[PDB]
């Protein structure tokens, strides 16, 4: 869904979303955005914002996640508009 130039572009997250990086073990200051979804897959899982039974949609209401991305839940399946909520966080 995202053009592979796209995930391969380095970028510089903002401090709100850098500390959520960091807290799975992110050590630098810039990525690229196929390394920030890593990061972030790695922050779902680890904080079990997964739900089993409808597993393609991420529960993050009361978490900083959510309050980054402006929703209390979002699809997987949506690309480009979980692409568009971390432009919002980056530099
Ligand atoms: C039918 O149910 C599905 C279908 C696809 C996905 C999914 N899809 C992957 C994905 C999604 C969006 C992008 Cl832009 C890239 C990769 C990845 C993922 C990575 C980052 C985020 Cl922010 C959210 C999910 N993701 C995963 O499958 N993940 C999350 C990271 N680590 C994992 O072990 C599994 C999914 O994830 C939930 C279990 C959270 C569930």
């Amino acid at each position: 869904q995202i053009p592979a130039s796209e995930q391969e572009t380095l970028v510089r997250p903002k401090p709100l979303l850098l500390k959520l990086l960091k807290s799975v073990g992110a050590q630098k200051d810039t990525y690229t955005m196929k390394e920030v979804l890593f990061y972030l897959g790695q922050y779902i899982m680890t904080k079990r914002l997964y739900d089993a039974a409808q597993q393609h949609i991420v529960y993050c209401s009361n978490d900083l996640l959510g309050d980054l991305f402006g929703v209390p839940s979002f699809s997987v399946k949506e690309h480009r508009k979980i692409y568009t909520m971390i432009y919002r966080n980056l530099v």
